[PDB]
């Protein structure tokens, strides 16, 4: 359900500039382990952490979520990307 | 008006789930001067506080409402909740 | 998640006959602790799992969900009315 | 109520490929008692029982009713087709 | 026909979240061999069956298609999805 | 598969003119054995092909398949024509 | 761009209120240098700052735009306000 | 052309009441050749005319379609509904 | 039903140039016993069919109901006018 | 309150048909102290309850107000007429 | 119009239990002559009536229209079923 | 089914007003056993008909049920509100 | 009528706030008769009029009802209020 | 201006219920200077005053306008009452 | 909130004749200090005491809003009205 439903979200919130876990707005910086290590804040440390914050804050172009989302939600939705991106979409 | 507009907030944007004071989504976290006590970080403290805090964050399945409402609309309604929960709704 | 997810799953298939936790169908064999102990069966061994089953299997009047839902949903939702069952909708 | 319920089942789920009892699918393989016996296995046993069996499992081209009727209703709906195909329908 | 129209249940049915014989929900459980083979149960012994099983009964996440499938339906794009596993997608 | 997914095509495809194997537009040229070897070319040579021929082509007021349905869906349609029309739809 | 696109996101969500930098709420608290100096919070310090942090949490009647506006998207608008207010409107 | 378009000016037009021939107001006043020539006014001089003058004027609880068909359309559904009935819907 | 589904037509159809008995267009040709005698055709003699056979081809402005009202409906409505037009509306 | 709510109960329940004390429907059969006298069953014995028998039976074209209206609605708005009907409306 | 308008008053009122003539709830109580017969009160006697009768009280599941529908609406019904019953459906 | 049956005719069509069974019109008219015996004709003798007979007529300002619920509704809701007022609601 | 007509415009009126006698918006200013005497100006003296003359003015959040109810239906409502306070909701 | 905006304030808000200076609700409460006197509070000593407070107050089953017109329009309207009803309306 | 919330209450129900503090009905009489002072009776002693006095009661062509505005109401959007004044709207 973490994951399993973070998939829902993600379809429904994220896929619009993250098909297939890429990046339509700003090219290289996509959702692949390579780029996520490379670009966000703490991922080593706990990605699905690094990967929430972003999520809830948002970031230059990408708008957050905090009000959008409920926390649960994005906790669901990040642990999905950290998932996907550990797999390689 | 801070209560009074509250409960207008309230029925606009919290009723849904909240509906006489209850939690729909998870039974045991109502909005009851008990639980309150109980659940809340701070309630004790500053009961509107601790409320309007709630709101504008969120917390789990419960989304924030910090883009939403206007911080003067969160302040009523978190009036509101106190104000109705001391009477026993 | 677990219950959380329950109550959507609930809304979206269950409210309609079951909407407050009553029976609109078969009056007395509502979704209260009550009667849920007193017609569903095993309900005093598993719970949860005896709601599931229900669900899954559906009984007289009331379809089974086994093809519509994931298992996952199954076990959301059941998770969800014994929770709600238990403060007592 | 056992036949007689049996019937409405039949209309709102077997009537679409079993209309005047015959089979708008695999034409040969009808609900006469004479085809029933033919291709229905144990039949002969335990009328009722074997249709049942049928009905909720499927069987090649014809999908299983598990999860959508209640056993009940299964009951209810074999007892009817059965009844109906010794009288001829 | 067999695999051919099993090709037509699995766009109809399957591609939601197996689009290219990946897993959008739970990444790691692909419809590749090597996954194939790793997670399902019995897939060694009999492969086709062994998916068909699968999607009749649906398991955590995924959904059973019991009730929607007809058993020939599952068969054949049980058979499908073995045979563009065995080619790799 | 062959006759039993011709079965699907049909309802698909066929029966919006040839409901019950009757014919909605030009009334005497229905799918009865009794028409089709009356008005079909080669119907008693092979059954199959004639149907599936007419069914390539088209005729007259009915549209011909072939850019909307596969070889395959065709055969199995015609050959499923042929089944119901052995038996008497 | 940056002050430039901060016009399209200003029309399209602050002139409702703000119209010619005005404020069709609370009349004393309009967008001119003059005001902006007396009752926005370290607007010396960093004008664009000041305003942007205002946008992003709200204040009073005044909603926030957190979730509503990305980062970029605020930081544009805010420029956007102080580059007119240092004009005059 | 002539029978084959009457037969969609028919559903599009007449179905309504006249589904498969029959007389969803008036009972016994079918379009059955028996009927037919029971009860319209000189069916056994021309048939077509006599079909197409009702059509035309209406009759009863039956409108007509003077202004609402081409001459045309009245011919080919007159046409359509006398091919149809010969051979007995 | 003859005069008082005749009421039914009139609002639907005719009240909107004919509300009150009046004529909203030609004031001096309204619907009263006074007038009707003193413009209408034959209404001395069948003053329903009079009546009946003005609605069914229009005259001058007033345009004719003969597709759009079965003979039923016309003959109804004129029965409702002449009896209306006898007390006086 | 009998009379005057009688009111409130016409101008909801009746006026449609009896605007101004007239008869919409069958013309003749008013609401004048005239012809209620004429065609009312019992109207010299008691007004009131004569009428107020008609409104909760019905007769003819006009439908009965038994389970619409509760018995003092009934007996308000019979008695309004009576009122008004004695002082010609 | 009595029949006629029945029809109207039963696509209205009736069909939403009695499409076709059927019966949606109870099976077995249709409105075919032979059933009608088998159990509706006094149908031998005066069908019209008998029918009528069911209407105005409703009688188990079935609600009654004594209410809803004018007396003369009901005449129309009752006419109109057995009208259509007589024939067939 | 007899009371269980009245309890679901109770919801529907009293509860609104006799909630829990009290009176939300005329407070001191409840369907407590203390009131029914104080107020209702016959209670005393009879009480299930005496119940019956006012929910058939209605009385003041409650609206009777004569054409809306058919008998059988009425004698198994009168039925319940006796079980319910023995128990005490 | 008095009461029983208050119970009307009080549901159309009053209930938005006041369902079940409480206070939706000001929690501790209800309508239970020590809430009432509390806080209402000379309920001891006279009640109903007490009431009415809140209805009439409003008062703080409570908007007034002079110009939108007629003084009727105010005392009424006044009445309902009062006896429905006496017996305890 | 007087008296010629009091027709204006009149249609717009008093012949509802006094069209042509009637009583629509309590038939014999008319403005006829013959019942004006009769029952009218200080008539004969100020008219347009007298008929000014009721318009202002209200009465019975008529609202007061207070709120809804100026001080003005109650003069004007009253003013337009007293001379219609002068020259018998 | 006091102000704030007369914002709502002022494009709700006076930005029709007072768009932009200007006076669409009557040119001179707008909503500027300079206005309000030379018209408005009592503005020079409480500005807003003055304004909500004419709100509640209106004057000449302006309506007042007692009955459909809360003591509250007026109160907010007096005070608005005086705030924007003050500064120049
Ligand atoms: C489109 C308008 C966006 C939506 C919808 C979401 N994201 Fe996004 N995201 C977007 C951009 C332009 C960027 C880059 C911004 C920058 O300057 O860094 C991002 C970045 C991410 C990242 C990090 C990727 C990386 O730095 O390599 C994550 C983890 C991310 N986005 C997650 C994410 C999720 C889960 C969303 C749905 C709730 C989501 N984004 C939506 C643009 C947009
Ligand atoms: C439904 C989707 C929700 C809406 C709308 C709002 N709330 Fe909620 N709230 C919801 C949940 C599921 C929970 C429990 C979350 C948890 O895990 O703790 C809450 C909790 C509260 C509480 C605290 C109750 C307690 O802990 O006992 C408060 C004070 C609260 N919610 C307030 C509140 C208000 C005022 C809302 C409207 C703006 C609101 N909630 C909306 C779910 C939802
Ligand atoms: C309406 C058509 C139904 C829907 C949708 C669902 N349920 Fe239901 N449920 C219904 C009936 C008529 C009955 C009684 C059947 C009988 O003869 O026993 C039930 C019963 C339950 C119960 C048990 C209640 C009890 O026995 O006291 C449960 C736990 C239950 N239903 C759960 C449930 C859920 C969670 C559903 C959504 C997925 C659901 N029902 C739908 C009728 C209907
Ligand atoms: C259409 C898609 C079907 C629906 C709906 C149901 N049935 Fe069916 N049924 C269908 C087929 C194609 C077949 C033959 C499958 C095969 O290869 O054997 C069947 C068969 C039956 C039979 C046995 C008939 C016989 O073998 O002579 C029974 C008893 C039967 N079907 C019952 C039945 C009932 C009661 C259904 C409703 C719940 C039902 N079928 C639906 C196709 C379809
Ligand atoms: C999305 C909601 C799903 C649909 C539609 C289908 N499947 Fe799926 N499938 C899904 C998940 C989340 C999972 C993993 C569940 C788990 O916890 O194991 C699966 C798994 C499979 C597998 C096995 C893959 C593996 O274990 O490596 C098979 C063979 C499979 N799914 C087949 C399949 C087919 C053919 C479907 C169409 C009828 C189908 N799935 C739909 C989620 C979903
Ligand atoms: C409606 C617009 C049609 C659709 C859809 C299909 N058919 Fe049809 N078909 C139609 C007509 C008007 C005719 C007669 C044309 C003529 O002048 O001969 C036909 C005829 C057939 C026949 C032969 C029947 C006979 O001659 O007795 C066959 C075998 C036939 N049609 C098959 C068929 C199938 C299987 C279709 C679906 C793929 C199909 N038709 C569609 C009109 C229409
Ligand atoms: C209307 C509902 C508003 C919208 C849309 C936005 N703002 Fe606003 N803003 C509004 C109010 C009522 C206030 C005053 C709140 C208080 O009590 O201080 C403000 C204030 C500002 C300010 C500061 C002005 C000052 O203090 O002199 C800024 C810089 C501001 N608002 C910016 C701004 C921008 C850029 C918006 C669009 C994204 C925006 N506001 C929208 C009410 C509303
Ligand atoms: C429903 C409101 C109707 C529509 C649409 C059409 N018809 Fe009809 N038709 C209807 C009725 C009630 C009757 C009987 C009227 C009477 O009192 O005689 C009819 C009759 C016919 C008939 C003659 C049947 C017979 O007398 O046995 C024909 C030939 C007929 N209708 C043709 C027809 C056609 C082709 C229509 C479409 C253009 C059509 N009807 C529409 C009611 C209605
Ligand atoms: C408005 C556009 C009309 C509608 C709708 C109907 N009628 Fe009419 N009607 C209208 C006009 C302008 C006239 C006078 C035309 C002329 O030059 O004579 C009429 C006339 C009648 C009459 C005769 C009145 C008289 O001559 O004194 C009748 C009997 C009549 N109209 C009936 C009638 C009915 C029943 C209608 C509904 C079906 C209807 N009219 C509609 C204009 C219009
Ligand atoms: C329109 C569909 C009607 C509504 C609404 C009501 N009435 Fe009516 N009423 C109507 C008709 C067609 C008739 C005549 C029926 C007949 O054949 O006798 C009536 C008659 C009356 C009468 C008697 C008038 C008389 O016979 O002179 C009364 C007293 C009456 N109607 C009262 C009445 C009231 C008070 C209604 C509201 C609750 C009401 N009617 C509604 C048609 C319709
Ligand atoms: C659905 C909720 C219904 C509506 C709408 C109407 N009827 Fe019905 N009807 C319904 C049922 C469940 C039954 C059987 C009740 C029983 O226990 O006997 C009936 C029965 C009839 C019958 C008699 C049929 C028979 O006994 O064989 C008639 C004549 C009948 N219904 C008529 C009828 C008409 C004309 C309606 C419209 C006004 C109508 N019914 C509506 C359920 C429902
Ligand atoms: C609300 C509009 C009502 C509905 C719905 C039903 N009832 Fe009622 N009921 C209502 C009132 C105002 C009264 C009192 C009327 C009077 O002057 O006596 C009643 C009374 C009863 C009673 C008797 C209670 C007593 O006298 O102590 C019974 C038994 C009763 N009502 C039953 C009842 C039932 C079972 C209903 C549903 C079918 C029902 N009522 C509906 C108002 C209303
Ligand atoms: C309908 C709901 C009403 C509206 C609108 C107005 N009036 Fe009225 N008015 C009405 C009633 C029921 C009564 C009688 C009340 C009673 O018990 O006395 C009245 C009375 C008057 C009178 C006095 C008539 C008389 O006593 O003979 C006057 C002068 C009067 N009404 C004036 C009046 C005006 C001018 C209105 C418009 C602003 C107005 N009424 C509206 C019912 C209704
Ligand atoms: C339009 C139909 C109006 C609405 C809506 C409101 N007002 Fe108005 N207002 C209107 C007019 C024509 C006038 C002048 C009347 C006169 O002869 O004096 C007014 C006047 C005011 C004033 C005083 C302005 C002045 O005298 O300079 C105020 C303070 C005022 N109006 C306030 C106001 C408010 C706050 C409203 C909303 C609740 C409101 N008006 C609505 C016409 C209309």
């Amino acid at each position: 359900g973490d994951v399993a439903a973070g998939a829902s979200v993600f379809s429904a919130n994220c896929a619009a500039c993250h098909m297939g876990g890429r990046n339509v707005i700003v090219a290289n910086k996509t959702l692949s382990k390579s780029d996520l290590a490379k670009y966000l804040k703490g991922f080593d440390d706990d990605a699905v952490a690094a990967v929430a914050y972003q999520v809830t804050n948002g970031k230059n172009a990408m708008p957050g979520f905090n009000g959008r989302l409920s926390p649960k939600q994005i906790e669901d939705v990040a642990a999905y990307v950290v998932d996907q991106a550990e797999k390689g979409w």
